[PDB]
């Protein structure tokens, strides 16, 4: 009866339910490399023809701004992600990295030598915005370096490199992160992009830099392995729009385009809202962004089984992603389907490193 347990065709993906492992970063990875904790995670949350998105990954040495996330820019990440992505495989899921940019959301502690983080602007994110440091506590976001558009172009080779290791190891796609205010929303939002070069002013000069990289990993591996996450309306690391309708449409219009240039359909775009009850405002644009978009739809934020059932009943969304259900929940999927009561989830162990305690220990319905 659950439109939620339809099958969806993602592309090449034939999808057996629409509920989706949204991306999550949980800082397991010690040292930046992929552990067997990984492993034994994803594959509890896998279920067979179900969709994984991986916590997002660094693209390159300068890309982290959290302690111990996964990296796939070395040969040594790419092996070490290969057993995971296997064990997932094995359970008949699918499965994206999401690559990851944290552009000036980053400190010292951070980068190699100790060097600024780099963003579209020098300005720091303010103070009213503090940063998780590797002992606990939480330490103040530095000055960028404000790159010129060599570096940009390097930073697009990243991304493209980082796509071909993740296919390399086994994924059968990407997920480009560009929300939440880190490298690629430090571009697309008014109220951070203050270039005066050919990457800002302009809603076009502003989505210069996703429209690059989107086509770099799209020429490298392909639309269909390829989803796009932005948000247009999170207000974090003081990311805002002056018309942030307006910028989401503008990114949608680059996608629609990015697929008529190459022949093919990109493998969703994901878009996430704030979702903490504004209900009918953020609805409106949700849907908004869907019906501008030619091609699959992932929404974000604050679902519940209701709210997802009724998304993709009413043609809203055709996918619906979740987070920190998932994470006290490792058995979401079913949880959904026999609508079991859902277990909390500890918010002190989201991003500690324990292999286990918070990770993997919650348990599956009885
Ligand atoms: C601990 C935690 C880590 C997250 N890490 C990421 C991340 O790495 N990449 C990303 O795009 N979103 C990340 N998110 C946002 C989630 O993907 C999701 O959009 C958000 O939690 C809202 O959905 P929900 O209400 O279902 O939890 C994270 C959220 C949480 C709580």
């Amino acid at each position: 009866n659950n439109p939620l347990f339809s099958p969806y065709k993602m592309g090449k993906f034939n999808l057996s339910h629409r509920v989706v492992l949204a991306p999550m970063t949980r800082c397991r990875a010690l040292n930046n490399i992929p552990q067997a904790a990984l492993g034994e995670y994803y594959e509890q949350r896998a279920t067979a023809g179900g969709f994984l998105i991986t916590e997002g990954t660094m693209i390159s040495p300068t890309s982290a701004g959290f302690p111990h996330v996964p990296g796939i820019f070395t040969k040594e990440q790419v092996r070490e992600w290969k057993k995971i992505v296997d064990v997932v495989h094995a359970k008949g899921a699918v499965i994206f990295c999401q690559l990851w940019h944290v552009g000036r959301a980053s400190h010292e502690v951070y980068q190699p030598a100790g060097a600024a983080p780099i963003s579209s602007t020098e300005k720091p994110i303010s103070n009213r915005w503090r940063i998780l440091m590797p002992d606990g506590t939480h330490g103040i976001y530095p000055k960028p370096r404000a790159i010129g558009t060599y570096e940009i172009s390097q930073v697009v080779e990243d991304y493209r490199r980082s796509a071909l290791n993740a296919i390399e190891a086994g994924f059968d796609g990407i997920e480009i992160h560009g929300a939440h205010g880190y490298l690629i929303d430090q571009f697309l939002k008014d109220g951070i992009n203050d270039r005066t070069d050919e990457y800002g002013g302009s809603l076009a000069n502003r989505c210069k830099f996703i429209t690059q990289v989107v086509q770099a990993v799209v020429s490298a591996i392909g639309a269909d392995r390829v989803g796009v996450r932005v948000s247009p309306a999170i207000d974090h690391l003081d990311a805002m729009d002056s018309n942030p309708l307006s910028l989401g449409l503008a990114v949608v219009e680059r996608l629609n385009k990015i697929q008529l240039h190459s022949g093919s359909k990109l493998a969703y775009l994901h878009v996430t809202q704030p979702g903490d009850g504004s209900e009918e405002e953020e609805a409106r644009l949700m849907r908004t962004l869907r019906n501008a978009y030619q091609g699959t739809f992932i929404c974000s934020g604050g679902y519940t089984r209701e709210l997802g059932i009724e998304a993709v009943a009413q043609g809203d969304a055709d996918l619906v992603s979740y987070g920190r259900l998932f994470i006290s929940n490792p058995d979401l999927v079913m949880r959904i389907k026999l609508n079991a009561p859902l277990n909390k989830y500890n918010r002190k162990t989201f991003y500690t490193q324990d292999p286990v305690v918070g990770y993997t220990d919650y348990p599956f319905l009885q």
